[PDB]
């Protein structure tokens, strides 16, 4: 039971039509975020997407450590954002959750729930809660 079963499980069981998991890596100049899990991909384009330090949307939760939530991507991102958010465009999201993943007491990475084809977000999918369901990862709440 490894992260990708337990990303398939929050997925299918919140009924969203993509998720994924950003998670910091090695670079050769600095540490670099990717999308190391997805599910639900329509391609594998995600695998490409190389984020430097603050970067594309897991860079901008990472940053503020809270979560993002957006209804209507195509309403309520700019061009400049979606450009700036890479999976977005490459899986066709038009709703979307991402959650500050925390692991000890610090921001480490981000959980991505997305809808297509104007699925709206699932009622209460705001308030979602990372803890015990995705192994020692935790949100922000309570911190």
């Amino acid at each position: 039971f490894d992260y990708q079963d337990a990303l398939d499980e929050i997925r299918e069981t919140e009924k969203f039509d993509f998720a994924a998991i950003a998670l910091p890596e090695d670079g050769l100049h600095s540490a670099v975020i990717k999308w190391k899990y997805a599910s639900g991909n329509i391609n594998y384009r995600y695998r490409m997407i190389v984020l430097r330090p603050g970067k594309g949307l897991a860079g901008l939760v990472i940053r503020t450590g809270s979560r993002k939530i957006v209804e209507d991507v195509d309403a309520e991102l700019s061009q400049n954002d979606k450009l700036g958010y890479p999976i977005v465009l490459s899986e066709a999201l038009t709703a979307m959750v991402a959650i500050p993943l925390w692991k000890n007491n610090r921001v480490y990475g981000a959980l991505l729930l997305g809808q297509r084809e104007g699925r709206p977000l699932p009622e209460g999918s705001t308030t979602f809660r990372i803890n015990q369901r995705l192994g020692s990862f935790t949100d922000e709440i309570n911190k």
